[PDB]
């Protein structure tokens, strides 16, 4: 009877069981708003809670089976519906970039994403507002829970680097957290993280995706969620949501002043290829120590063929090149190298850690 | 433990593959995992939340693939539910059943029970009707007394028996709450007619709600009842019975191939009646009409009483199925004779008395 009811949710699920399916991209937006209302108001241990988890499970599964949650317009409406339950950052009116992946690629490489974001943030004229999650920033002695829509505006003016932990912004993602665990299958939610940036001022971004087949739809989705933001969608050919240190990577270029694809190889950066096995994660604590006491403290050099160092330089070089409007990959390398050895990258990180500590 | 959420999840994943990797025996095994897990959901705990999430996921994925519209899947689903059933063991006439899937959005009179009773008064015929009884319940019959253990006692001396489904199929009891919560059709919606606990039944009418379903539903009926001559019926107004208005398609399984023909009340010498004239007056009222207005002999062929015509027609189809011909007007004469001889009221009365002295 009320729009925000099991009855309304059921009617949207029934559009999904029709041949062909009759669920529009805007219906998916509307359905997700009903699911989030139904889940936020859940009465613990009530029959109503079981019935609701039943109908949300049913909807989300139907949506996976039809594959409409892999269509650009549907991904965008889904991100938009989720964002309605989010704390967005209100800022008073350098190039501001984000770098992040969908995940879901079944890989466990070093956190190059946060590392490149920190090294890029050391380059004069760049500002980095990375949205993610992760624990890595956690283990450098700053409470990431202190960073929310209320504190980001205080941190914003004097910081070249910032990290936003998604769960402290996206209360809608918090509401589906338990049913996602219970479902144990991928859903539309597995690909929304990168399209939920709560800072409107971000100009450019690298968005990594787990699959070649998603990339073109994810590029069209990114264009709809971040209108006029110049964007690389990246897919490493080995199956990786960032620029791979082995083999090729494809870039899908959303260029608002112009769709177009181009191919990246480590040789274009003046770097050796490295196998994924040589570029592994040692978990958050050790990743952070490696980053802070080795990479950012200048223990390694361009030309040392240190695999992790190379991997971070390359991802940094793409951030720089994206930021300046050119494909001079070796120049982004030089700029990444200078950010580290000048101490600027470590200073950018330390200033953000001190800033957070002060809240 | 193999009967676990993790095992169910792996079955759901088979359904999300392109193309799906869920075989019909996979559905059988998945359904035993489901009925086992749902048995443990006696509270609204988080474990229950989790199990309902995964069963809903599985059942919904099955519906959207449409594997639950395929005969092999429907038969394997029936076999899995029957594992949780009390089945009737009998010592080794024609024995008939008449029942529908429901799910047609109609609210028509209980013509199956009524036609089963009238048919049971035609000499040579034995009726063991299986159904979801509330009607026969209100005629002073303790239908809980009719179970696995008591059916063999009632079998020898009764031309008519009614078997109330929820007292046989514990497995259906377990999925009752989640099916209500799902609000969408699943495979469970079409299993009722395929769950008969007496294997000696050798002919039946099974109504379906959909033209589209009927062909695959006839195949499933042939897999579930290999030793059975069967009519699947769909009234074109959208009805799981021989319709008192417009045409009814019949799919015929003759275990000698899917034969088809068409029924129209004129073939029975009957006027057409709108569904509105053949409405369900509720269990207590339906039982009153059937025993007072119909089995008493108050109405005859030619009175054009809608309920009475509706019962005569469905009885006549049972008779013709039983005899291996299409003499529909002979069917009417045999039905009219079972009502007006009193033989029908007596057959029902014998059963109610058999159950009373149990
Ligand atoms: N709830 C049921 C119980 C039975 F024994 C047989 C069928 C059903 C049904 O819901 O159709």
């Amino acid at each position: 009877h009320h729009h925000m009811s099991e009855a309304t949710l059921l009617s949207y699920t029934k559009k999904l069981l029709a041949s062909p399916p009759q669920l529009s991209s805007t219906d998916l937006h509307d359905a997700l708003l009903v699911i989030l209302s139904l889940l936020q108001k859940c009465d613990t241990n009530s029959d109503e809670s079981l019935s609701i988890y039943t109908k949300v499970s049913s909807f989300l599964t139907a949506l996976r089976v039809t594959k409409l949650d892999h269509k650009a317009e549907y991904i965008a409406e889904a991100a938009k519906a989720v964002l309605r339950h989010s704390d967005l950052v209100d800022l008073p009116l350098p190039v501001i970039l984000d770098i992040v992946g969908t995940g879901g690629d079944g890989q466990n490489t070093f956190n190059v994403s946060t590392s490149a974001a920190i090294v890029a943030s050391g380059i004069q004229g760049l500002k980095i507002c990375k949205h993610g999650g992760g624990d890595l920033i956690g283990t450098l002695g700053c409470d990431m829970f202190k960073v929310n829509s209320s504190t980001v505006p205080k941190l914003w003016p004097d910081n070249t680097f910032m990290f936003l932990l998604a769960p402290f912004f996206h209360h809608g993602m918090g509401h589906v957290s338990k049913i996602r665990k219970f479902l144990g299958i991928p859903t539309v939610f597995n690909v929304l993280g990168p399209l939920l940036h709560p800072v409107s001022h971000v100009n450019k971004r690298i968005l990594g995706v787990y699959s070649k087949e998603l990339a073109p739809e994810y590029a069209k989705a990114a264009a709809l969620v971040y209108p006029g933001s110049e964007t690389f969608i990246v897919w490493g050919h080995v199956g990786l949501d960032e620029v791979s240190p082995i083999g090729k990577t494809t870039v899908w270029h959303i260029d608002p002043t112009s769709l177009k694809t181009f191919q990246l190889e480590p040789s274009m950066f003046g770097l050796e290829e490295h196998e994924l096995s040589k570029c592994a994660s040692y978990g958050p604590k050790e990743n952070a120590r490696i980053l802070k006491e080795e990479v950012l403290s200048g223990k390694y050099h361009l030309g040392d063929n240190n695999p992790i160092y190379d991997y971070i330089l390359m991802n940094t070089a793409v951030l720089y090149c994206l930021s300046q409007g050119h494909q001079n990959w070796k120049e982004g390398i030089i700029k990444a190298e200078e950010s580290i050895h000048s101490g600027n990258a470590l200073r950018s990180l330390e200033h953000f850690i001190d800033s957070v500590s002060s809240l």
